[PDB]
């Protein structure tokens, strides 16, 4: 099954023009000089000014598309893969092909929802798709607006979130080109889903209903039961994705690229890698949920270089709670 | 690349317990006898006592892995389709997971979001991951709760809507069994997204933001403009969805079985087929949002008798304005 022929094609981002400092928060807020930087490690980021997220979305993927040398027209599908949604009805996708100009192209244009690992997931859809020819260049577009959950009460919270959409063309390969997925995997575990979720906003807790409390429209945070799940789970997650590439290891792989909604998995990863083998991207564009692993892949390759045969590794942890993991050449 | 091995494998159905006449609901609401029949079609529906959503779809689910000779423990990713969302974080994914008792089993469980043609997208990537041998045994649910967006002012809307779940195990097939996928498309018409949707509910309408209107969380639906899509759009997408399989045609196939959250394209189809060449749940089941198309396949088999090596076609119309067809071979 591995190696799967994988071509990241072209890579686009949008963000706000507005720079909010961490230091001018802190200044406006009462808090103390640099505490979003120690306790978050966010010393800035990017908000909407009147941005709706299929514009942000649609100004990534146009850049993913001049940079794998096409023209919008050589799209033949898209996959919105947002951590949370623009509207109800109908799905990101359509959204997204109507701001690109496409309304009345035909090409097909869906979701895939993994939370804030959407992107991730969308690229293993996308790998099947291309591999057994049934679409050859695909969009992928992550765009989220977390600035709207913004509650300026809570330290804890308007210090983390920010804006943010990225973009990724993928194709397979040409003759001779390496560009290849050499282990991928997603794991769930659903009986974490209570200690990370939103209980209203669908059908459960429908606000005319008799089901909804005052907390329906807030994100439920158990940290410690989250990173339990991560104990008894994760070592048996990493030792199988590494089994299916037993030719290639860490080693072999110049940067580790994660979904980086806090400080905490970058930390980890700080204690056990070299600085420069982690692409870091939480401190200037801060929290942007399913935006963050395509944001920190665009940081990889246009800010830190990453060249065609060298390895990454995608790493995320999300609300499910789910892992994800792949292992791939460029 | 056509046709593909692909085998529906086991299909089941959750529907609430008690029976809604249309009759009753004409007696209650002063509509006039046989309003119901004759302006929608629909003679009775099933609406939830307490059921999640999530419950509904793991009962069909359950059902579905027992007609397919396998136990829970064999499934080895799940897909959750529906039309709406059970709640905003997790998605609905690691919720049927949980529902199943599968929460600690870490099987990947994913939404694919095409709104109400989610089930015909999860199928089309059910069948690319069976056939890359990424997965063997794959569960497809959509389970949808529409009877929260009841509106017993408005006959149009309180008569259309009912509840149901369906789902899928799908798996490649067995040496010498003919189980396939001759003919698959989806095309996406985004100028069309105006003419259906829900503007609230997400980040574009954010109720604490200054972009909110009192009719945000209702459906506008432009049935004329929804109309003039298809005329424009259809007779092309059935020119090229049939170009796929060139030596099969309708009359090689037994049954049409549609996404049908109307009667349109019921009639549509009664105009053209004989009427024992279709499958019609919307009689009995309502409008089910997006476990309509499951439910008429559910029908079709568990009801109609469709037998392996027969053959059917998927056919919808969804908001976005997405267009799916898909020729078969049970
Ligand atoms: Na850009
Ligand atoms: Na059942």
């Amino acid at each position: 099954v591995f190696p799967l022929p994988f071509k990241i094609a072209g890579l686009g981002r949008y963000v706000p023009a507005d720079v909010v400092l961490s230091s001018d928060l802190e200044k406006k807020y009462d808090l103390p000089p640099g505490w979003c930087v120690e306790k978050q490690g966010i010393r800035e980021r990017r908000w909407v000014k009147d941005e709706t997220a299929s514009f942000m979305g649609a100004e990534a993927a146009k850049e993913a598309v001049r940079d794998a040398g096409l023209k919008l027209e050589d799209i033949d599908l898209i996959i919105n893969a947002s951590g949370s949604p623009e509207q109800a009805v109908p799905d990101g996708g359509p959204l997204v092909q109507r701001e690109l100009g496409l309304g009345r192209s035909g090409v097909p244009s869906i979701t895939v929802n993994a939370s804030c690992l959407s992107f991730f997931v969308a690229l293993d859809v996308a790998a099947n798709y291309l591999n057994m020819r049934r679409y050859k260049r695909i969009l992928i577009v992550s765009s989220d607006i977390s600035s709207v959950a913004l509650d300026f009460r809570k330290p804890e919270n308007f210090t983390l979130f920010g804006d943010a959409a990225a973009a990724a063309v993928v194709t397979l390969p040409e003759p001779g080109e390496k560009s290849c997925i050499h282990a991928s995997q997603v794991r769930t575990y659903g009986y974490g889903a209570e200690f990370s979720m939103v209980p209203g906003g669908g059908s459960r807790r429908h606000p005319n209903g008799k089901n909804t409390t005052p907390e329906d429209n807030y994100l439920h945070m158990n940290g410690a039961e989250l990173l339990k799940i991560g104990f008894e789970y994760l070592p048996r997650f990493n030792e199988a994705l590494w089994k299916q590439c037993p030719d290639i290891t860490i080693k072999d792989c110049r940067y580790v690229i994660p979904h980086q909604p806090s400080r905490v998995v970058l930390d980890y990863l700080s204690l056990t890698y070299p600085d420069d083998k982690l692409v870091r991207i939480i401190d200037r564009f801060a929290n942007c949920i399913g935006a963050s692993m395509p944001m920190a892949l665009y940081e990889a390759v246009k800010v830190g270089g990453l060249r065609r045969g060298e390895r990454g590794v995608l790493t995320g942890t999300g609300s499910g709670v789910s892992f994800v993991g792949m292992v791939f050449t460029y």
